[PDB]
């Protein structure tokens, strides 16, 4: 890595060292080629494309390349990051907006139930509390795939529509906020919840059944009303007070000196429009980044990142 | 054209006009002498194989000529409908047979599935409802192609199946309906519909998805007409796509409600006879016996048939 | 035949008898010449290769006189098995091995596909369940030539293949296997089935058409789920069945009478080399023969049943 990391590995797997080292060392120098290698092709396709584009006429396909960079940047992202990152737990709710705010969360949630399907990932709907209109008022689910969680944290935070309600003929563009928030989720053998800790309540499935936990310590409380039997319903229950918990305990080991708009991507449907605004971003596929095609804005996260975050000048 | 429309088109082309004429009466000269020569190809053609009958001893390959008569009549009818038939909505429901009625709807939905991909057309499925046994409860959807309304024009109406059914072990023959609704589709600019005029509705998708993902209804409040939804597209797409259908519908309807104002069943349009692997059309009268090709999407044979007719006397003829 | 089955035809074409029994009686008489004059060529070139060995210099060229036996004895099979006719129902599946098996299964259906093209047969793929790897989990084709069912008829049985898998550097010689069964095609008029005896149902392609038919009485399933229309699949489904059923018939009324390894050849990719088991005859054009110049090995298989099967002493 810069030459720097991988000169330690030209030393170290010298003649001498324990058995269990050059494999542990030899195994890295490798790592730090697959990388080395990825990220020439990376270069190698763009400065391509760049010729594809104004070589006196465009060949109108620099797309099959366009798509390979989105698709090596997410190889070169998981070969970076430090590996813990295949399943998360998704959250989306409405925000700003009434009913117009409950349809953009399901809008959300279909392009990540479409996005799921596509990278091969496997998707369980922990729980969803829908409205009248087709909307959604909560919704929380899992997703688990070769890097699920590493390419979903980018999904975290406020996102905003600009559209025409569709009951509405003819109106005014509305504005609505919908809140998605990714956590990673956390294994039994990873965190502690001692047994007194927890509260546990059940009750009829108001108007198959309802469970409750409470983490007395803490105070957070986990509430599921879904098809599940009461026992599933625990498990499922448990899985998200683990994930929402040891957030909980990082926030409350960093936010306590941590002492709004913070939109973090908007849609726009005359525009027929996608704009990411950390790395400002746009984008004309809207419809089919909201039909599950993500990836030309993740890998561009992505890219930007390693571009100038973390694993870039360290 | 003719003589006569040749005319008009010898003199305006005389000497001084305008410019935007020019091209225009120019562009227009040049469509009659394709339709000449075309009509010309045609005959020549036609005329050579009736020699390849009855010669001495035929020669069994009329097929090869007889193919490109089916295609030079559709490019008379693409030079003859010069209007905007490049788009069309397709429906298709069962007529009467039960669960029998609902398979030949997709044995159908087949046929123009396949049929579309040969001619090299876009298609795109409005909404499907399937049945367990295999079959197709209701079909629509859109097709883009060239003249490719003025082709699937000639398919609205009942279609009859004659064979024992798959499920049937080796039984009794069966017979089936079901019916097909060729539209044009209509553009925005050609047809007024007042926001006030439109009521559309969302719900919850009926039993990760939970049963589809989106359900839209509207009504023209007006005429009554209901376009209900329910599909894996989103609440925005197929307001869209309700929509796309119901200009095609209110046009259609409009249509209607002014011929049906003063003109005051059966209308079996073609049959599928499979134990005689036949195909015959009731308007032409014209038989086929390559039922299961013409199924599995070579439909070219038939609907040349019937432009063939439809030219030689229809509005393009005598008009 | 012998000269034994010749002479009631000699007597038979004796001053009288009838029309339609002159010309019968006729043909098989030539039929019987053919018999012979072939048995004859046969018997000479053979004569003449073996001198062209041991002569006091071989002239590397028994191989074109090779390849002459190699038709003449198909000439002659065709003269003598029971009319086996010229169509054929060919199935292949995965034996024991995994993903490997699947693979070598295609393997085997490439074999055939290219040996047929060598013939000049036609061949329509009835079925085929793949693999991502591109295996074949399944497949029934059929095939129709002058005798091609007798001449694949020793293809049924199980074939085992040793190698590497492709997909494996350099790894340890992995050995699997693949089923292959041919079947003699049967007209609906040849065999009789009751309606009352078959279940055909129908169903949605999960995720065109789906068919199965069950001969109730048997036990036999036929499946389908391809391009075809339900009506197009149930007909390529009694095909397969009237095969399957007529069979299993001549079976049930053997295999009764008849109270595993039976392992018919072994491909060996590192030795290069194709072992025929029953006739423990080793060719060492493996690839050549798995492109599908199968002759070679199948004229052998001939040469071993004339020479002591039926045809023979018979």
């Amino acid at each position: 890595m810069k030459e720097k990391k991988k000169e330690i590995e030209k030393l170290l797997a010298r003649p001498d060292l324990t058995p269990e080292q050059m494999k542990n060392y030899g195994m890295e120098y490798a790592k730090i080629e697959e990388i080395e290698n990825i990220t020439n092709r990376i270069k190698e396709t763009q400065e391509f494309i760049e010729l594809l584009r104004e070589e006196g006429e465009n060949e109108l396909e620099i797309e099959k390349y366009e798509k390979e960079l989105d698709q090596l940047y997410q190889e070169l992202l998981f070969l970076l990051s430090p590996e813990a990152s295949d399943k998360a737990i998704v959250e989306i709710r409405p925000g700003t907006g009434g009913e117009e705010a409950a349809l953009f969360a399901r809008d959300l949630f279909r392009m990540y139930t479409r996005y799921a399907e596509r990278k091969g990932w496997n998707l369980e709907v922990a729980e969803i509390h829908e409205t009248d209109l087709g909307g959604i008022r909560e919704v929380v689910f899992f997703v688990k795939g070769k890097n699920a969680y590493g390419i979903l944290k980018y999904e975290s935070g406020v996102h905003r529509v600009q559209r025409v309600p569709v009951t509405e003929s003819g109106g005014r563009i509305h504005t609505s906020t919908a809140t998605v928030a990714v956590l990673p989720e956390i294994e039994e053998k990873d965190i502690e919840i001692r047994p007194e800790d927890l509260k546990i309540e059940t009750f009829r499935a108001s108007g198959e059944s309802a469970v409750r936990i409470t983490h007395l310590p803490t105070g957070i409380v986990v509430s599921c009303q879904n098809e599940r039997s009461q026992y599933q319903n625990k498990q499922t229950a448990l899985r998200i007070l683990r994930a929402r918990l040891y957030q909980l305990q990082k926030e409350q080991k960093e936010r306590e000196i941590s002492q709004r708009s913070e939109k973090i991507r908007t849609y726009n449907f005359p525009q027929n429009r996608v704009t990411d605004h950390r790395i400002n971003y746009t984008s004309y596929r809207l419809q089919e980044i909201l039909d599950g095609d993500l990836d030309e804005i993740i890998s561009k996260l992505i890219e930007h990142d390693i571009e100038n975050n973390l694993e870039e000048v360290l």
